[PDB]
């Protein structure tokens, strides 16, 4: 008779089943910043970790396990076999090649498409009803790719997209204005990358259009060069990579934000990568970022943002660049 | 008049001063895991970061700043010069060489005692009233070293100590019992390293003594071999380092735990390294982990744990091993 | 072509089903305090309220809804019909004829039983797989009553019991010691209220047994009179009732603590009311507060606390008296 | 020696001074909802309660104290004497007469102006440097009165104002739209009362002006009748009071959202009661709700919303009925 049976009288034997489980595959910098942010936001009762490097995977899992006393996620599991993934409400894909100093996120597509062909079919086998949240770059195209490979309805295949870019916009907005970013509003849409589109017309504080006040806003005739805010937004990740090697913390927070709206059916509005064929005169299966209502079934709605002539061209230009790569993708 | 003046009528001047400022020294794996845990627990209205590598520091700072939207810490600052550190309530020192595969934490002492000769005087110049939270290894020695250099009273000089070791002990205990670590109680005291002491006396669930239910507990005669749990506690950091190269997440959550007790004046009990000369017949200025009440003034009080004759022996030895290095210390 | 249709493009048809729904029955001071505490702990994606007073019900629900902007609970609903309760994971019963300002918790049992005979089968009808958390006094008797009417297995019928008495115990302990109740350990078990049992043997700080350090602990000879800490555990409840009319905040936080372990499957140990037949010499179907492991299936396990004969006599005296009332009841 | 001495070795004696202390004056329905919200958001290390009913005051203090275990505010005190208020960082004034069914909030001005002449000087005495957060109705006028009696700079005298009303507006707006209020944007300004102003022009989702989508918005010709949302906002408090007797939960969350911005120096923008003399052609010492930036020093900045001609008329009308009551104010 163990110390345990002398101490604990058991009322029910080996019966479980996970209720709010999250999986992250890829325990690199992004994957672990997603994990830690999701754990400290109390979003999962189970967190499963997958990667192809078996020792780093076990070490990252053990490290998190050792801080369980400070957490409210009672089960953390890992392995190279996707059976540890079974019955995930949400699966976050951060595995892949990240970019070099100066490297376009688009240049990583074939290398990442090549590992999505193994990851995506396996994620679906053990979690057929999950929402798929793609973070690996180029995020817009790999969401499209994950949607094609999985067979999932498009509402359940979501891309990181421009939640981060818009967060960066709002941080820079608040910096200029001496206001917290929560009370600074402005949206960066389209490709999470060089061709992203700032929607100047919807930029506002407490409901007052900055464009209306300051008509030159977002143009080259602008004496204050607010165009430079969206420039910093584009260039920010290149700067961070150059400075520290890679970005991780912000995207982890960004992904935790999306997880939270999904895991908790909040029906909040985020700009995420979704299939936009049909709007602004795009006739192809292009994925890019528009504001979407996120909840327990993924994307249930899209906000039809009205754009100026020029904004619409910029957004279609972004879709043209994107679809060109999608066209000759092979998988 | 700028777009900002049309938007915002200003009433107030320049009145700053941080009220709940925390500084982290060193933005490596451990420093940044501390930063992220403190930001997600809202312990601070201002976080400052310092490191000798300007590069890395600016990039970590920016990465954090890009996530401000998802946080409630309105100022993240950094710099090579410790004037960004001014008026911190809590300075967390994580700078320094870490251990290689198999290397003892004690083998780092001279390398990091050298780093501390530059860091500590700079820290105290700009925050004379701060609490010092030492993380760099060997944490027991460097807390002594940091107290000798600073001139601070012992209550404001704190080593992270055995808070992590106990969190690891509780975790494995709960792993054996099927109970959450929050409800499994056991203390690992002394050196945060190979000579730590597990207090079988006060190992309990719901207030029932495990030792009493099982007098062989923590004994070579023990058929359940519980002392293996403490062996896994000693061995765990080495195993994590062997698996992933370092450790970060659990110590980051362990620091935030201690920061929270300190920042919120909770007077919770933690096993932290402090000056224990006077207790258990230790007549030298040895620092090591004993249970302490932590609040707005650092360590205000000590819990005089009742020790077996043997546990007292192992702890008195843990001291001797530690004082062995302390006496031969030059700075 | 509504504004909504202009602004939003829909993707998902009917959709929905609450995933982590909680129901509170009874919206007096207690039921509403549970409600606000669960809401502020982000415990449910849907909160349902039910009572017989339709006016107060709609108004309490509306008051909560007007605060939705500051919450992370997207659906708040209420009704006299239990259809609003469908698919609750947890249902908290606070309804009653609130036990008179003075008399214990017995002369009115049957009146509350008649209320349960209406409430319980409606609850079970729309959420046959829920856990049931009973707060109504007398909690130990009415938890038994909910078990009889519901037909639920015992693991799924949990009385609030002595979680709150113990919480009061650890507050009073920490006030004496100058330590946060979080780090003050001690258990009050048995009948919630007048006959509750303070297990002096488990009272410890940081693993140090206060009874062993201080043998007079719990005796009437005790020059420090630690007996009085438990007397105040009982009488302070009366004092608050006498002072403000009733209690609410403390019990509300307690219930949300239990809800937290349950909804998040933490497997923390709490002293709640469970069918205790087969332990400490008790042979009648009775519920008493025992340390219990709470998780997604309710009470899965139970800690068998070593008790003195003296202590054990009180539990069986309490079990004797409870079962006596129970066989006179009509239901 | 005592058991406390045998257990705890004391290092520091001297210790005292709260750093993030909050006082609530008035422990009625509102005040308690305020305290409990503040407690569960961990905004304070010291909470002080004040009232004139010594029984109700003590029982609420104790009821809160019994939940200490579940909280992170280690000091909860109360007294009829204001020395317990000493050195509060924020004082929240909720005492006074509330409105019976149908009663206008302005009809409480004389009774409550009398109560302030007692409270405010006592408060100012013991916390000369504190922020004053006024909730007592009529909140706009009583904020003026508090400011007059106190002699504080106008940045440190804030009325809860239309934070609650705008929250209600965004709840109703989201309800019609199928979107969380966090993502629904709209401002109700001016008097917290019958004459509040909805700024239709800034109502938006993801920066899409709804007035531009639906130019009949807010107009009587609007055949979707959106101006019924503002009517509901005006009437909501009358309906809730008719239904449950009073409002408490939503205002407590509103006050907690304001306290958070203040105690954490977030510089979020909230619509609160401030002095608007000189704006929108208002030449008197009128206090009503405009978008303010809230932080550690109270209101540091004001947002100049572009009001349409009708909207500007409505706002000056709202100010002139406020002034006619202020004008006739003897004190
Ligand atoms: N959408 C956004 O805003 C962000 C996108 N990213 C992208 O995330 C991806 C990963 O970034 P990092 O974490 O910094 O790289 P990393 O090199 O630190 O980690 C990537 C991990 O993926 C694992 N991996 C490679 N192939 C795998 C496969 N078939 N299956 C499972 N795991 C596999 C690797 O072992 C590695 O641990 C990159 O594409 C990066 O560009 C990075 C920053 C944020
Ligand atoms: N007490 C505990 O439980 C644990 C302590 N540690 C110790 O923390 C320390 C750091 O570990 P890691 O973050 O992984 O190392 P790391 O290599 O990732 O980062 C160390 C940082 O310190 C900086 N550094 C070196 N000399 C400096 C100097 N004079 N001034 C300012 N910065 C300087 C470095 O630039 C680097 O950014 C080590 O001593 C490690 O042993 C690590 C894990 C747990
Ligand atoms: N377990 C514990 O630690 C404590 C238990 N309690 C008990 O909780 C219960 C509630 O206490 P209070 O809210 O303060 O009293 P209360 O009388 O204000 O609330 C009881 C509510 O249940 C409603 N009710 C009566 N019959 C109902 C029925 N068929 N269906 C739905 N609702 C019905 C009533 O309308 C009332 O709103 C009482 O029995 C009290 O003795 C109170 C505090 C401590
Ligand atoms: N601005 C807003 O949105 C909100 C404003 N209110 C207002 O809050 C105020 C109170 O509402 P309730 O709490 O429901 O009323 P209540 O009657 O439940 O409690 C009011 C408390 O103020 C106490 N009091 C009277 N004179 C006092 C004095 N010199 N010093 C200290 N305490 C004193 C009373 O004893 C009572 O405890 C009213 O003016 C109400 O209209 C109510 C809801 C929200």
């Amino acid at each position: 008779a163990t110390l345990k049976d002398q101490l604990i009288y058991n009322l029910l034997k080996e019966e479980q089943t996970p209720q709010n489980k999250i999986t992250v595959v890829g325990v690199g910098a992004v994957g672990m910043a997603c994990a830690i942010s999701i754990l400290m936001k109390d979003l999962a009762d189970e967190l499963a970790l997958v990667d192809v490097i078996e020792d780093k995977l076990k070490g990252e899992m053990m490290d998190l396990q050792h801080g369980s006393l400070f957490l409210r996620t009672p089960k953390i599991v890992s392995g190279k076999d996707y059976n540890v993934t079974a019955n995930s409400k949400l699966v976050i894909i951060t595995a892949g090649a990240r970019q070099q100093e100066g490297e376009s996120r688009l240049n990583l597509v074939q290398r990442n498409v090549n590992i999505f062909k193994f990851i995506i079919p396996n994620v679906v086998k053990y979690s057929p009803n999950c929402k798929l949240l793609i973070v690996s770059n180029p995020v817009d195209i790999l969401t499209y790719v994950a949607w094609k490979i999985s067979g999932f309805p498009k509402n359940r295949v979501i891309g990181s997209g421009c939640n981060l870019d818009s967060a960066r916009f709002r941080y820079l907005m608040g910096e200029r204005l001496g206001v917290h970013p929560l009370s600074c509003h402005g949206w960066v849409l389209g490709e999470h990358g060089d061709s992203s589109v700032p929607v100047w017309s919807g930029m506002n504080v407490a409901g007052v259009s900055l464009k209306t006040l300051h008509p030159d806003l977002g143009t080259d005739k602008d004496k204050e060069q607010w165009k430079e805010v969206h420039k910093q937004v584009v260039e920010s990740a290149y700067e961070v990579i150059k400075l520290k090697g890679y970005t991780s913390w912000a995207i982890g927070l960004s992904v935790a934000d999306l997880a939270e709206s999904i895991m908790k059916n909040l029906r909040r509005v985020h700009p995420v990568s979704t299939m936009i064929k049909g709007l602004y005169g795009i006739k192809d299966d292009v994925f890019l970022s528009v504001p979407c209502i996120l909840g327990q079934n993924g994307i249930s709605d899209l906000v039809k943002v009205t754009l100026t002539s020029e904004e619409e061209a910029r957004l279609k230009k972004s879709a043209d660049t994107l679809w060109g790569i999608q066209k000759e993708l092979q998988f």
